[PDB]
């Protein structure tokens, strides 16, 4: 009897030791576009080192020019007006801005902030359901109450920052909405792979986008839950595509290697180790679930298939 399959190995942390004690600061909205804009029309670029990958391997571009992905961190209102605008030129489809955050955030005057944990893990283990009534909640008691906003420091606590009484209080769907993008959120815990729930909600709200739909992901950084999604669309849009050409392209675009590697991190950040593990396994077994489900137009849910043909530790 296993308590928690591989691919869910977050369920055994505590939340309660975990719990939101900051209004972060997801971005300071100096620059115009949010950080690590990228789209699968963009040239492939150098892999990074630490990766290390095969420079001089060329990957397959079969499919990229009609994959419509993109992805990036957090942004500022203007900032998704910047992205938006500038996706608009590459389709003339619905572009949805696709909130991969499950950690509650939203905009106090403006400014794009999240009620952060210790390791972002606020609302780690709530269902979809919790964590948006948290998020609704915390937005709401904001409004006309003093809050502090600030960055965090390298050991991840509050670093100067502002005090302000917040005179306005959005959710990310407004902003979207008010940016020219439909909105979907997805509500995946930070630093791990995302839960059978949380692909299983993406895998139906997929199916049911028209052919020409643009898919905006973003999380907090914009590198890990983002690349993730991006990868698992690149596998169900092309799977004739090989998984090395699927990992090395999201990669090389700009997103995160989720191929083997050399894992290393500092001794504060070891933690993640297991969960960087974890996803390169799951990683694999989405693949599979692509390759062996897509004959007959998924009629078997990744969760469900997941739970009968569970992945291998690593
Ligand atoms: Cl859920």
């Amino acid at each position: 009897t296993v308590t928690e399959p591989v691919g869910s190995y977050a369920r055994a942390e505590r939340p309660q030791d975990f719990e939101g004690f900051v209004w972060r600061l997801d971005n300071d909205g100096k620059e115009a576009l949010p950080r690590n804009f990228r789209t699968s029309a963009d040239a492939l670029r150098a892999p990074e080192k630490k990766f290390h990958l095969d420079a001089a391997y060329v990957p397959s571009r079969e499919g990229m020019d009609a994959l419509h992905i993109s992805g990036s961190s957090a942004f500022t209102p203007a900032q998704l007006k910047n992205v938006a605008a500038k996706l608009r030129e590459k389709t003339a489809g619905p572009i949805y801005d696709v909130d991969l955050r499950q950690e509650s955030h939203g905009y106090l005057d403006g400014i794009p902030v999240s009620w952060y944990g210790e390791r972002d893990w606020a609302n780690l283990g709530k269902s979809q359901h919790e964590a948006l009534a948290d998020e609704r909640h915390r937005l709401h008691a904001a409004l006309h109450k003093t809050v502090y906003i600030a960055p965090l420091g390298k050991h991840k606590l509050p670093e100067g920052g502002e005090v302000r009484r917040v005179q306005k209080v959005q959710t990310e769907q407004e902003v979207a909405e008010a940016a020219g993008m439909r909105y979907f959120r997805i509500a995946a815990t930070d630093h791990v792979w995302p839960t059978p729930e949380n692909i299983d909600r993406f895998l139906a709200f997929y199916r049911t986008l028209p052919q020409d739909a643009w898919l905006h992901f973003h999380s907090e950084a914009g590198v890990g839950r983002t690349t993730a999604f991006m990868v698992m669309t690149d596998m169900l849009k092309n799977p004739s595509v090989s998984l090395k050409d699927i990992l090395y392209r999201q990669h090389e675009i700009g997103g995160f290697y989720y191929g083997e590697f050399p894992i290393k991190t500092k001794d504060k950040d070891s933690w993640k180790t297991k969960y960087y593990r974890e996803k390169i396994v799951m990683i694999e077994q989405f693949y599979r679930y692509v390759q062996e489900n897509r004959a007959d137009g998924y009629q078997t849910p990744w969760s469900v298939w997941l739970k009968s043909h569970p992945a291998k530790a690593l």
